[PDB]
Parts: structure tokens; sequence; C-alpha cells
């Protein structure tokens, strides 16, 4: 029926979407154009985003999720995946997945063309995200965001 | 050990993939590469699928609890969604909020249809198959398939 | 402050509550006065009920939950607890708990005074409940209640 | 299975060994705890028969964000403090706490032992406030993080 045409986004509908200019709240160098495919069609439990990262910019602030899984599939362009210590070049057709607690990561575009990726994530009401380079932990609980310096956390049990 | 979370394009080309046939539709045959299982994802499925000409992606279905989406990488297909057909092609995306639309995809083209299928993985779901008139209740490993004519709907 | 006083239900408030006359839809003998202490204060994820079962009546239709836990604490009087193929007498201060899939049960009051219990249970958006004596399975899924004769269920897989 | 294991007679309960419990933030919150739920295998609710002696408390004044809790008084008398008001409690009284409704604690200022059933949700994640200590506890699957409220940057609320 005509009332489910909206669930299909053709390639050219996607191309013409403006998307949002997004800067990560802890990294002014993490700047991207974000086209939320999931929000366009009404998905509420996962995020599916077509992102464009220009040369010299990053995908995020180096981070590790405790409850939300996340993944990235490269569509065009080339980048550098930083994962724990290590750096890995990435290219189109590459996939990276992050099970909970597995590995902190960020992606940079140190190339000469736009890096275009699908970013795929769970959307949960509660999560904990660490930002090791900032020494901060975010507790996110049903819309309440609580950012705490890791030095201020008394760990009673691990 | 962190290298295991990255699958290069070349590694993905070398993956054998699994031959999969949908339990309710013998024409729903694909070769599936579970990218999420290869890196250890447990709450989402992310699969790279190949559907040959004349075959389908699934049995026409509707989820009550798991969200699902499809992103076309190469080739061409026909999406059947709430009894309407739409041609699909590389770069097209279709997503399914729960209870929104029953669908299936067929490859009536000449070249392989390659897609990424992205879904939630939940311990409990209910899935309708309108052309079979069956509802599947899937509950932690127990699968119960019931003809819709045998379901008595109750009020709260 | 004053807006919190409603979270306390004193003994006299409780004894004065009329409660609801509740009859299980699968068992006309399962008739009880139900005082929902949890709904009175605003609990949403648990059910806490003070129930009265008169002599000759029962607590429920014999059933098994697959996802919601349930428990009973006897405050006064006596009853007969049926679990699977076994019957046990119960009396004041006794406690019975039902982990998921553990045992089908019902309680009868075959004594001479009212049987008064606290019934404590989870409230989940999804559950499956079996009524073995009626040959029925109930699938409850956020507001969609689906009752199916057990012979009409094709079991394709089990864990 | 052996169904007799799901039934605890009043006598069995009488006989059960109590666990001596002291709240981690309040040395005056001492009780003897009998976990009825654990004794029979319940995993998603806590049902405890507790004994609080004269001069002791049930807890450190607190508020749950995700787990519901309730108390039903079996014998003895106590004083319920809830949102800074005091109420006498006695046998047959019930008090319940929807999430975020009210901070409370119970004190036994009587002369007899205070005996109650404490009924609670058991969740993997919870947030708990202790207003008298100006601390927040983030409990996430076995990791316990205690943070002074002064050290929390609230970036967003609901
Ligand atoms: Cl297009
Ligand atoms: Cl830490
Ligand atoms: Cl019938």
């Amino acid at each position: 029926g005509m009332d489910t045409r909206k669930l299909l986004l053709t390639a050219q509908e996607i191309s013409r979407m403006k998307g949002e200019h997004k800067v990560h709240f802890l990294n002014p160098g993490a700047v991207r154009v974000n086209k939320s495919l999931g929000d366009a069609v009404g998905l509420r439990h996962m995020g599916i985003h077509l992102i464009q990262i220009e040369p010299g910019k990053e995908s995020t602030e180096y981070h590790l999720h405790h409850y939300e899984e996340e993944a990235v599939y490269v569509l065009s362009g080339k980048g550098t995946l930083t994962m724990e210590n290590d750096q890995y070049p990435i290219a189109p057709g590459d996939f990276v997945g992050f099970p909970c607690h597995a590995a902190a990561h960020s992606i940079s575009n140190d190339g000469t063309e736009t890096l275009v990726c699908l970013v795929i994530g769970q959307r949960l009401d509660q999560d904990v995200v660490d930002y090791p380079n900032q020494h901060k932990r975010l507790y996110r609980n049903n819309g309440e965001w609580n950012l705490v310096d890791m030095a201020d956390i008394r760990v009673l049990r691990e």
C-alpha cells in the first residue's frame, strides 16, 4: 500500500538527503555528515547511519561501549582504524564489529577523498561508554546523561 | 586479538559462506556470510547475502519484536512489501519497524543480487507469514508454529 | 512530603479495601477477593496481591509460567498445594516459589477458615503460560493475548 | 524434578540460618536476612524475610531508579522515613516504591524485633541515590561504581 512506500529509501532519495552535521561532544575533530537511514524509516531499536567523513576528520571520540554493540562497513574512500593500541588501514568492503567491552576504537580519514561508511548500532535505554583518552566514563540512563572523570569513580566491585 | 574484529574485503571474498534455505520457502535460497558472527556480535545479525536469479530472500514475513533492514550492494531485485512491488537496485535501503510491513525480495534479474541484511537478535520474537497463514512464536530456542485459524485472540 | 503518603498502605487501610472479585476465566472454582497492594501504590514491574480464598475455592487454574516468576506466602488459614503430580498441605508462614518452567501448580482451600496469602509475581511484557488441564497454551505479547489448543502447536525446535 | 524443593514450611524458615548483613554505607543498618527466593531458586525477584533489632535500621536512606522494592510488616514496629517525613509502621502495613518515587529508610525504635518481608526486582543494571551521603551508585552487571554527586556532570536529563 502507498502508506509503506516510506519504508524504502532509494539510492537517489539517500543521495538527496541533507543529513545532519554532527560534531562529537568530546572531540571537535570528530565531524561528519550523518544520514540516519533508520530514523528516516522509523527504526527505534537500532541505528543505521550513512556517514561521510572528510579528510582530516574522525568518526568519533575514541570509545568503548559496555552494553551497545556497534559495527562499521566501508562503502567508499579509505581511512585508519585505531583499535586499542593498533592502527589498521581500512578500505571499501571492509567490516569492523564491536561486541561489548571488546575494544576501544575511533576511525580517522587521513586520505584525500571522502570516507563513506555505514555505521550500525544497537539503541538501548541504558549504556556506559568509556572515553579512555579523555579519562571519562559516561553513564547514559533513559535520557539522563552523567559524565564522570574516571578518577572520581570509587570501584567497589569490578 | 583486536585484529579479529576487522574483516577486510579480501577476507570477506575468501569466506565460503553458508547455503541457507528458508524453512517455509524452498525458493528462498541464498549464500550467507555472517559478518557479525565472525567478529563475535551477539545482539545484531549483519549478513552479506547472495541471491541468485530466480530465488528469494525469505518467506514473506512480518516481525513483531525484531527490527530488520536491507541495504543493496550489487545487482537488482523486486521488493514485495504489503502486496506492492518495487524494483530495488544498488544503494537502496529498506527498513522494517516492528509490525510495519510484511515483505520478501526476489531476484528476477540476470546477475547475482548482493545485500547486507541487518537485524536485531532477540531471545523472543513473533513472526507472521501471511501467505502461509502461520504465526511463529520463537521463545528461547522453542519454536512453535501455529495456523492462524487456530489462534483465539483474547482481550486483556 | 504529602504526595508520598500514598506509598504506605496501613493494615487498617488494607483491611478496609473491598478488593476485586476475581474469577479465573478457565476455572469457575478459582474465586478470590484480590487486593492489589502494588497497583494501589503504583508498582508496575511486580504484582503484590493480598488474596482471600474461601473454603471450597481455588487460587487459580493449574498453570505453568515460562518467563514470569511467581511466589506465595501464607498469612492465615490452610490450603492444599498441587504441584505437578504431588499435593502438599500449606499453612501460615509457609512459602512457595516458582522459578520459570519449574512446576505447574494450583492451591485449593479445603479447610474451614478463609485462606489468606500474599501473592508476589513479575509483570513482564511477554510470557507464555500453560494450562495443562485445559490443554491450552497462552502466548501473551504486549497486549496481544493468543490462546492455542496444545494439539494445534507444531513444535519445530526445543532448547 | 523434585517439587518439594519449591516449598519452604514455616518451620524450615524458622530453622534457616540467617545471613548477618550490614549496609555498605550505614553501619547502623544491620539485619538478619533469610533469602526465601534464593532458597527455592527464584532469579528475577528478591524475597527476603528480615529481622531488625531495636536500635538498628533496614538500609541507608535511598532511592532506586530501575528496581522496584516493597516492604510488608509481619511483626514488631518501626519508623518509616520517606522523603523526610516519619511514619509509624506496624504489622500488616505495606509500603511500596515505584522507581524514582521516594527515598526511604526504616528504623526499629521499638522494643521487639522488627520482622518484615522485603520484596524486590533483581536487575543487572540499577542506579541508586543515597541523598544523606550525596552519593550515587551505578551498578552494572557486577561492577559497582560509587560517585559523589558533586562529581557528576549532568549533560542531559529526561
Ligand atoms: Cl535511486
Ligand atoms: Cl574506572
Ligand atoms: Cl475451549
